[PDB]
DNA sequence: ATAACTTCGTATAGCATACATTATACGAACTTAT
DNA sequence: ATAAGTTCGTATAATGTATGCTATACGAAGTTAT
DNA sequence: ATAACTTCGTATAGCATACATTATACGAACTTAT
DNA sequence: ATAAGTTCGTATAATGTATGCTATACGAAGTTAT
């Protein structure tokens, strides 16, 4: 339904984020790791799902460029419940998406600080490569 | 999923108002006394959640970087109407600036009215305690 | 939660029209006797009341100047748009209800054709004689 | 509720494509004709009946004049099996409206392919007067 | 005892689509002037 | 008795909806000769 | 003559409680001044 | 010896089987010179 809205935000909040177009504000919640980065702009360049019964909508959250490979890998729609499909994820250190990826898929899906999900072979083949370039740093 | 609209006002209801803005016509319904001092010459920065029953799919306000998280009291199994869906504000002590709301925990709200409930552990954890630069004035 | 669209409108239909306000276009099913002579000319003032339905979605379109009062005195929380509050409007087409209810406002809500609507709108008295308003004719 | 959505395409994907124009980005699914080789435009236009449910959260596109008399010709139970109705299963084989459902309005939709049975006098009424000359060649 | 207050109590709200489209151009029988 | 209105209770047409079978790479029959 | 040349179509598991599994921050366990 | 002290063991996020029904005009008590 929603992919890729930019909005507008200036906050940050330790369970929360925000996106605004000017007259009406979006809620977003993003993984914890990058929300130390990526706050101030004008765009956060966000992916999004959402629920739709029982009083519980509320946008998602995921990294700028494209990272919904991550959502995909970490669905788990077995009745997690939404307390853990907003923001538990990251069971990867990607620091900068360029830093600590790509080495050797060590830091992909195999040892982190996470619980070994035990799932690769496509997120990997589907890299292709694509981590160097031009993501060296991050944004404020 | 909706928070912090922005605009300004050019109608007054008794039920609540409507807020004026490219595309649709937002409907918002807030505390009375809140929209009486809300007027075309204030600007409405109302915090909506949006709470949605059926038929009742409507915003909703409250002042401006102050008094959100009203829910959090007025959490029911069945809001029928709008009298108790957030259109309170006739009853709780405070007003004008919800400054006796806490009073640094001197007061609590639950026991100077009848219609609310016993929720003295709950009231005094606020922002109170980081001390607010809201004071009387006419805000 | 929407109660006054505007937008872009350039069609007719003949169970009503679409409405375009950027973006997205809406669909609203104007009365019988509105649709039929003001169709368009300028962005217009055209009101709302939302539906929900098993078998469709869609608006609804009050005309102009607040009529909304119509839809509030015909509907009820049992009615279908479709069925309720836009066909109940045939065989009485008031060509415009500011001329009919200028200083005959009784007259109109009392001695018209129909058996059914006045129970209800008996309230409809007050609603709209507030100001002389600027309806003398039509739009196309 | 929605129809006939405009705004942002520049991407092409085998499910579908993404519209971002003014605030949220919709996903949009197209037709197998429209989607193999036509994409990014200025701005496309495309209808649909937003039939969002919990379990999908995609909504369709169609051709950019006119055609959702297509969808409603198309309209197909949607199982719990994917890959099925949702905007794909075009039994026409016309690379453009002009292209191959021109000389007559009975041959767009007679003896195609498949049960090859005549359905010309339900959708021959719109398109005859307006197919033609233009919608030659596809657009890049 | 009662007029005119002041004060305390009390102070809104009707309807079952118990499968989801209340219908536009014809025949029978009149009625007049054919 | 029928030509020509007139009226009304006759009365629309197949519409179009709501928890689980589709894409793909393999055998193979038959080609062509004797 | 055997071998060498057209056509050629189809082999992803889990649906049946939707409410108990996980970041942190106290603590026993270490070195050395009898 | 040993207390303190190093580093790994500890610990929190729903009510769906569920939905229909508290609501601001004026009724009643009390004092004085009517």
């Amino acid at each position: 339904m929603i992919r890729y809205l930019r909005g507008l935000v200036l906050k940050k909040e330790a369970g929360g984020f925000v996106l605004l177009a000017g007259g009406v504000g979006f809620f977003l919640q993003a993984p914890t790791p990058f929300l130390q980065a990526l706050e101030e702009g004008k765009e956060v360049g966000v992916h999004t799902h959402l629920l739709l019964k029982e009083e519980g909508l509320s946008l998602y959250g995921f990294p700028d460029e494209e990272n919904l490979a991550l959502f995909e890998l970490l669905l788990s729609v077995s009745g997690v419940g939404p307390k853990v499909a907003l923001a538990l994820l990251s069971a990867l250190p990607p620091r900068l998406l360029a830093r600590a990826l790509l080495e050797g898929d060590a830091r992909l899906l195999t040892s982190a600080s996470g619980v070994g999900r035990r799932l690769a072979e496509r997120i990997a083949l589907e890299l292709k490569g694509k981590v160097p370039p031009h993501l060296l740093a991050g944004e404020k």
